[PDB]
RNA sequence: AGUUUAACUGGGGCGGUUGCCUCCUAAAAUGUAACGGAGGCGCCCAAAGGUUCCCUCAACCUGGACGGCAAUCAGGUGUUGA
């Protein structure tokens, strides 16, 4: 029909090459990409949560999504922070959306990034989730780079149904993920 | 000039206290004293009430950019210690 590139590619030979490299009893025990998350925590907003409006449109433009301010769970003295305040900006993503910003991540924008010498293998959870981070946001062409005020970060996590960290690398790296070799 | 100027009080005075709520004392019903042991109240909320629906934490582990023991994100353990 119309499915994504990304998706097409996984249903059509990623499967069989996790199957091959881990000879799984049934289908149903395939590593398949639950969904993708992107946390935009910014604690600089506590001061002034006029940080979160364009931390939300960051989002938004690279995404597809408007986020879900996550509003703060504790008051700490030390962070400046009380209770119920706007620190982070969330966005969890499924489906095609998933598929299509993974693919636009991937070819696009770990590549568009200053001195992208690979992302770490190792930044797994322990159940073949995978979570690294940014320090900014113009890798992504989505947005206009003369509209960057303020850098803005993220942390960028893709959990999996895969039950371990080798699974979940294999997955990754299949999808195209630049895992360094270490 | 007429009068008032409290009481409890291990004598009285000084000090402290005086009403309400919670615990212990209190002896497994209730109740139970002491200037016995500890605390709190003299409000707050127009939602912090009503109802319908939904959810389940804290803590710990692991991974995560600033981010640190601890902000927000993910997964897991967690039947309750929040």
């Amino acid at each position: 029909k119309a499915l994504p590139r990304l998706k097409q590619r996984y249903r059509e030979e990623i499967r069989e090459a996790l199957q091959q490299e881990f000879n799984y009893a049934n289908v149903m025990q395939i590593p398949g990409v639950v969904k993708v998350v992107v946390n935009m925590g910014v604690g600089d907003a506590a001061r002034d949560a006029k940080l979160i409006n364009g931390a939300i449109n960051d989002l938004a433009l690279i995404t597809g999504q408007k986020p879900e301010v996550r509003r703060a769970r504790k008051s700490i003295a030390q962070f400046k922070l009380r209770e119920g305040m706007p620190i982070g900006a969330r966005v969890t993503l499924r489906g095609d959306r998933m598929w299509e910003f993974l693919d636009r991540l991937i070819s696009i924008a770990l590549p568009r990034i200053r001195d992208f010498r690979g992302l770490s293998p190792k930044q797994f959870d322990g159940t073949g989730n995978y979570t690294f981070g940014l320090n900014e946001q113009s890798m992504f062409h989505e947005i206009d780079v003369d509209s960057i005020d303020r850098p803005r970060g993220m942390d960028i996590t893709v959990v999996t149904t895969a039950t371990n960290d080798a699974e979940g690398r294999a997955l990754l790296r299949a999808l195209g993920f630049p895992f360094k070799e270490n």
